[PDB]
């Protein structure tokens, strides 16, 4: 009848065994206080999901087991079934596993059967899928575990648990949406509870597909579904957004946070198993298509999941899943990201080159949002967060209440004007900093620039001129770039010495402000301020950035943003001749951010090369453009793209948000020395155009 | 009786279909002129091996076929069997394939059955292995091919080719390295000739493994074995080093270049099939197993490998494989990789910061080596090299004979001294430049440094001091780093404007000079000159570098190097107080380049975390060090490594040389925000140390 | 690229071969006027789904074939692929089938693999599920059909059609919600269009589950989904409420009536196949869990589903499915029921 189960989101850290252990323990202790008899944790939670090439290392395996032993001998784990994740090597093959134990015995080790090998995922690099479906083998335990557990071997493979009162089965992360998912046969076999341990990272706007899936599955097959997921940054450019859930028969009973500053969040629910049994009768109490397939092996477990609590235990009522707006998503994720980055880097704060333009502004807003979250958290009684703030600012007695106050201690904004900067942009940056609370620095680079160009003249005997002073296209560009790069040099100097100049220990993380759209076209200066330490908006669309900044006005009460939004998007690096005004980035690029986004998505999402893309747009923009015209747009896109790709190889690491990122380290593997005339492809395009231009 | 076969190495280029088509045609034409009736190409040669995520694009598939259709309708391919590679989608699964055609008819498509998923390889990201052994399906041909070939379908799978006189089998690359390789069962079923198309890249010293393996195989199994490989840079960090070979019954019959400036290099041999047959007939255990061997599907082909060429057509005689010394390898690999960048980037030359030290010196030697190579190639009658040069140099009449004259056209060294630089280092740089013939630039950064520091003072009211002037540790470092990044600002300014100042069109690629040992430890300044466009020595050991440079003294007649070798490895950026001499980078790092090299190899090559590494060293350095000491060495390494790993994320792409490269984009994936205290792991280490101190 | 397909709801009548034929013809004629190159009809539409114990009767089989012959020799069926349903006995075993023909040839006969045996359904009483998955056998045609079609045998079993431009597959009624549905492997194999012929009867309030399913399926696997269903009373206490639909990539493009007094209702839609191909790339352009299962047999069909019409043919835009309130459901179904009862009973009225 009535059972009480727990799932959870943990902020795990790659190879951080000590912390990882304490987090797992805490969740189990929490679940037990709430009356749970089964606890589900995230995929590979013992070592942290993102260990990458450390999985090749045997030490990883070893410590994981030492962590497992600690769990097994811990008095908290008594009388609750615990499903943890670690790597495990069986017969010289490395598997991504679930280790399920109860009262100092291992019940079953259950290896993953479908591995993620797309986008940021590459599990086949380190793990093998279990291929012997509906079968188990005897796994031989480490003497370390034997001595403790008093078992020689345990079942290893595709099996389910049978207890005195129920039948629980495992579905690991992506097995949930893999063709022919375990949950189908488990359902058929009569499995009433299905646990899914995830490690899925944030992706702007796609939170609902996870929820929908679990929902549909429970709706279609009946049953309780448990989903646990990592939450936070585990040591790289991903943010895991654990929307841990508990679903039954198509309804949701517990909704876990997508972004929060909690290291441990536990969901429970009290459900009557008979609701499953009667909901399944409601559908098909009959037989099926006559399948006669090999049935699931069964691990007998001497334990009752439901135990006497009924007399008081309130049944969980169904709930509606509340989603975040896309702007709320943006204001929360990169924000919580930046918080883990700061706290785990053990760095003294951030250094933000603030230009008075939209992106640098958005970046500033993310920090302010971070501060708010921290204040919220501290108010909420979050000891970990309080501990951390106190450690970051060095003040034992400190207690952030006003976000502007915390911000000041944590953020240093820096406006670096050139000879041609307007008074307006300088002002806007000054105002925005004033409003969020940051320590603002305003300086002029021109003395350093004059000096560099002096060195050049001194040695070549030649003086480059700006385009407006009769300079060549090359000279103009070079000059612009020098200023860009001097800014970067200065940014790092302050990162390294500004706190020093204020009488205080420590150094700052440099933050970048490239957006995903310009990153793709390479419309940036190699090694200017586009290269920093971390970039939180690197993966966000320009349009979304504007959207996010306009949303910040009212949510954070920052009026300084209006002028910033209204101002013309221009880079004041070159003097303006009489009769003309500044050129906008969109004219500079030779395409609007809108249409740039389309190329982006057609390229990475829809997997189109130039010919394919030419054909798509030809129809999409059939009214607006002519065949010759789209050819030119596409050609212009691919050439600029290819010419600039090398800029991508060295680009600052970015929070992952859009599934159309051009990021080269993990998500978008590509050449960087292309033939930039695309002779063959472009010829195909021409032929098509010529063919169409034969119509009357 | 006698058959004439060809294999080759092509300098393919990712997505360069036009180019790739022309090079394949050339190989086939060269093959025919030399009398071959079979021609084998490299792995995925139509599209070029390294298209990475473009493999997801239908356009890659489509254009590959268009190339194929071109090959099929081409007169040159008449009466020679052609083994060509491309990706194929079959039943909506994407495979790495060989396509064998003859006289406008596709004979068979052979999919790869084992993929490479380690190191720089990750075929599983985009392809699936064919897994039905000795089995075949019908491939439905694209309409375009049908209209040309008048075929509806062709066999797709694990099949062999039967001619009137022989039986030909395919082994694709990594299949040769798998435990139960195809060549075993193939040889037992009477396949006489085995063809292997590879696409494997350079690794210092590992050339013999490929040779020994193919030789062993034909020795153990009998038969002729052909290997083809890409040669050169196809668009990324890798150099494919085509050691294409022909081997029979354990002897080599043709050895292809490892590094050469040739786009197309064809090997042919004339062999007697009767030698194969009698070699096999002499192995009793083989024959006992061959009269019981499981059969391969055979595609019957109306063709004779041995024609009316028999008339005294001279049988090929056995040869000894000649190898390169490790220094010759270094002298030739990155050199060719550099030529390929220069010509395929359509850039006007290189800009090399030259410090008067070993590594930058090495980089200079590579460029000179390249120059010699180009000169040698031109003297050989190589028309594409001569064209390529004239294009780079914009003078259609130019003929590089002297290596020093070419060098001055395409290289620009740049010495950049600080206030503290010594006169010696200046002169070493200058003397090296004179001797290789580069255009040398000598300047002082001090004016620019003062200007930047003046900016900092104007805005903070504080002035940083060098440690020798009582500055703090941080001040001293900030100061050193500033100078360092200023050098980078200048480097790019000259890269962009130096030719302009000399009244010449174009720009330069900036070369880096980070070695693989410093890259590992993070012993470099983020965004100093460590950050360039490409780094030809970023994957090479400090010890190999010295060895290389010392080799260059006699090989290239460059005496300036001796002083460069003999001089103390010091970075003159800070002033030294008297009573004290300048600190070497080895005491700066806190470890010798030697012990560093060991950490790096134990790390990547032996897959070792800090506990494992401590254990290994403890035994290795048992005489030299005490366990307490070993722990400190290991902890210091791991500490430094992980505090600095972020420097890897934005670091300049390096030519891949060692298999212990710490490169983060492809070869060595790792997190970049570690818990740098390594609590768990260091605890385990201290436990062992205590345990060892108590007992004895 | 652009194709035009048709599905339909028919008011079929058990054993009413004459009428059943004329209804099928009419739908095909309508589809052709609308430019369709493939037409999908309901489950067992030739004999009418509700024949019950008449399925034991060989006459049923016979007339069905005589009806099939009439379809085959009819000039209306020219240049459109027609998927009709009849019972068919292969090797002395009775199967509930799809007969797909084009220009007086049978392309493939495709038998049901999961049979409904719950509530009002009892298909196992008369039919056997096809159990040899991913396999076909040579079905020997009746001389009646041979003479007309000039074919000795045709493929019988679990197969897909491959045309010059696309790949079409079959999912019969309840196979849509049976564990391990054909649409999963068909998707994997690259089937771009999936036809589902239904005979599902009205059930108060449960209309959305049909729509949701088709929707979710196309959303999850990509592809065009076609669903046809009987509509009206076929001679007993059931009302079939054909919510025939056309779905693609998770959106609905055509919504058929649940209750109407039409004997024939045809849905069409003009869709670009490349939307499927690019929507599937959007999800997983990679590989899967490494399944290595026996793949679908392929019937080669010398026909192009898309033919030159593009230059004028408007692409169908997505629509929202409009449901009836429960009271509207009540006011319409039993109502349309009573109408067929009155008209087919040949009675003078009600008391
Ligand atoms: N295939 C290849 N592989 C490796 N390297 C390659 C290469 N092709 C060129 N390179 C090299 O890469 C280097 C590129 O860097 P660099 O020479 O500095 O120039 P680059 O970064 O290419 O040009 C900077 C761009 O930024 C834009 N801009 C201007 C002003 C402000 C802003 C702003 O929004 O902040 C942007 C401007 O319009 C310009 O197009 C060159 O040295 C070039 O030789
Ligand atoms: N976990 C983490 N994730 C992301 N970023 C992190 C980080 N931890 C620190 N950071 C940040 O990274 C930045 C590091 O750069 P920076 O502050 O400039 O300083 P950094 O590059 O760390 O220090 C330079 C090193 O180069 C050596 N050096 C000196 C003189 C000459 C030479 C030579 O051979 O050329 C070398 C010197 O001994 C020193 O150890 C800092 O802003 C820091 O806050
Ligand atoms: N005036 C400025 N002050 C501070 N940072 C700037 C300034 N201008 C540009 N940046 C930085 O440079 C990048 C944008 O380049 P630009 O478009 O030329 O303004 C972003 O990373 C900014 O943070
Ligand atoms: N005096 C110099 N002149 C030119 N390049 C230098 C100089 N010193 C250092 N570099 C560059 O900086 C890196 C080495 O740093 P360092 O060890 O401090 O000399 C290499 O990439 C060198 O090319
Ligand atoms: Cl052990
Ligand atoms: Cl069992
Ligand atoms: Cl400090
Ligand atoms: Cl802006
Ligand atoms: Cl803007
Ligand atoms: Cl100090
Ligand atoms: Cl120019
Ligand atoms: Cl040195
Ligand atoms: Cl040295
Ligand atoms: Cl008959
Ligand atoms: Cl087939
Ligand atoms: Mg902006
Ligand atoms: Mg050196």
């Amino acid at each position: 009848r009535k059972v009480t189960v727990a799932t959870c989101a943990l902020n795990q850290w790659a190879l951080d065994f000590e912390g990882n252990l304490q987090r797992i323990l805490k969740s189990i202790e929490i679940a037990k206080n709430r009356g749970a008899r089964y606890r589900l944790g995230p995929e590979l939670e013992i070592c942290g999901y993102g260990c990458w090439d450390h999985y090749y290392e045997s030490d990883t395996l070893l410590h994981s087991f030492q962590v497992l032993a600690a769990l097994l001998e811990s008095p908290v784990t008594q009388d609750i079934i615990c499903d943890v994740g670690m790597p495990v090597m069986h017969r010289n093959v490395r598997y991504n596993c679930r280790v399920i134990f109860l009262n100092r015995k291992i019940l079953l080790i259950r290896p993953k059967m479908a591995l993620a090998n797309e986008g940021n995922y590459r599990e086949l690099r380190w793990f093998t899928p279990w291929s012997r479906s509906r079968h188990t083998e005897e796994y031989f335990l480490p003497r370390m575990i034997q001595d403790l557990t008093k078992q020689e071997t345990v079942p290893f493979g595709d099996a389910v648990l049978v207890t005195w009162d129920t039948c629980i089965g495992s579905e690991i992360c992506e097995e949930l949406w893999t063709p022919h998912s375990p949950h189908i046969d488990m359902g058929l076999d009569g499995v009433e509870i299905i646990t899914n341990a995830s490690g899925s990272h944030h992706v702007l706007r796609k939170a609902n597909t996870r929820v929908d899936l679990v929902t549909m599955v429970t709706s279609k097959n009946g049953g309780i579904y448990l989903l646990a997921n990592q939450k936070g940054c585990d040591g790289d450019r991903l943010y895991y957004d654990g929307c841990a859930m508990i679903a039954m028969n198509g309804s949701v009973f517990a909704q876990g946070s997508q972004f929060s500053l909690d290291d441990v969040e536990v969901l429970t629910a009290t459900l009557d198993l008979e609701d499953v049994r009667s909901y399944r009768a409601e559908i098909s109490s009959r037989n099926l298509a006559a399948s006669r397939a090999s049935p699931y092996p069964r691990v007998k477990v001497d334990f009752a999941l439901s135990c006497h609590e009924d007399l008081l235990a309130p049944i969980s009522e169904p709930i509606e899943w509340k989603y975040h707006s896309p702007e709320e998503e943006i204001s929360l994720g990169p924000a919580c990201w930046l918080w883990d980055f700061l706290r785990r880097s053990q760095q003294a704060g951030f250094l933000l080159p603030l230009s008075g333009g939209v992106d640098s502004a958005a970046t500033a807003c993310l920090i302010y949002s971070m501060c708010c979250q921290v204040c919220e958290a501290v108010r909420s009684g979050n000891e970990e967060v309080l501990a951390d703030v106190r450690t970051i600012v060095n003040q034992i007695s400190y207690t952030p209440q006003d976000p502007r106050d915390l911000c000041g201690r944590i953020l240093t904004t820096c406006y670096m004007a050139s000879k041609n900067s307007s008074q307006e942009t300088c002002t806007r940056a000054r105002e925005l900093a004033q409003q969020i609370g940051s320590h603002h620095i305003s300086l002029n680079i021109d003395p350093a620039v004059k000096a560099v160009m002096g060195i050049f003249s001194l040695v070549t005997g030649k003086s480059p001129l700006f385009a407006a002073h009769g300079g060549s296209s090359r000279e103009n560009l070079a000059l612009q770039n020098v200023q860009a790069r001097i800014r970067m040099v200065l940014a790092y100097l302050f990162a390294q010495l500004s706190l020093w100049s204020r009488g205080v220990h420590g150094g700052l993380l440099v933050l970048g402000s490239a957006n995903v759209d310009e990153s793709l076209l390479g419309y940036l200066t190699k090694y200017d301020c586009s290269s920093a330490d971390i970039n939180p908006i690197g993966g966000i669309s320009k349009t979304d950035l504007r959207a996010f900044v306009q949303f910040c006005i009212q949510r954070f009460q920052l009026p300084a943003l209006q002028s910033i939004l209204l101002a013309p998007a221009t880079a004041e690096l070159e003097p303006l001749a009489d009769g003309q005004v500044s050129q906008t980035d969109e004219e500079d690029m030779g395409m609007t951010y809108a249409e740039l986004s389309v190329y982006g998505k057609l390229r990475k999402v829809a997997k189109m090369g130039p010919y394919s893309m030419f054909c798509k747009l030809l129809g999409m923009w059939r009214h607006i453009c002519t065949p010759r015209q789209v050819a030119d747009k596409v050609k212009r896109f691919f050439s600029k793209y290819s010419m600039n790709r090398h800029k991508m190889t060295t680009l600052t690491p970015a929070y992952h948000a859009e599934n159309y990122s051009p990021e080269d380290n993990r998500f978008d593997l590509r050449p960087f020395l292309y033939n930039t005339s695309w002779p063959w492809q472009f010829r195909c395009i021409e032929n098509q155009v010529l063919q169409l231009e034969r119509a009357e």
